[PDB]
């Protein structure tokens, strides 16, 4: 489980780490016709200082995953996909989009003790 790093810092190849943000906009959720299956899916983005990310969930695994994340707070997320976005074929700059599907950890801001 790897720390939290930037935005900039998330890694494709990692599979593995962690980021911190606040919701900005939250898309729908949506049926994926593969070739060979189907499924529900959902896209929701996230707004951080270090720059602008989205992140997207599968079918069921994203309403799990959507439940615990709630909207207009701050969150953590690690173990996801990470999948660079191209700059000039979204109007934000470095736009960011996230895969879940495996095992995940999300968690809104919550009061820890240690």
């Amino acid at each position: 489980t790897r720390p939290i790093f930037a935005i900039e810092q998330l890694s494709p190849y990692q599979n593995v780490w962690t980021i911190k943000a606040r919701v900005s906009y939250k898309g729908e959720i949506k049926t994926w016709h593969n070739q060979r299956g189907d499924g529900k899916l959902f896209n929701v983005n996230f707004l951080d200082t270090s720059g602008e990310i989205r992140a997207t969930a599968f079918n069921d695994f994203a309403t799990k995953f959507n439940e615990i994340l709630q909207e207009g707070k701050v969150y953590y997320v690690s173990k996801a996909k990470l999948q660079p976005a191209k700059p000039q074929f979204t109007n934000l700059t470095h736009p960011y989009e996230l895969n879940l599907d495996r095992d995940t950890v999300i968690e809104e801001c919550f009061d820890e003790s240690n």
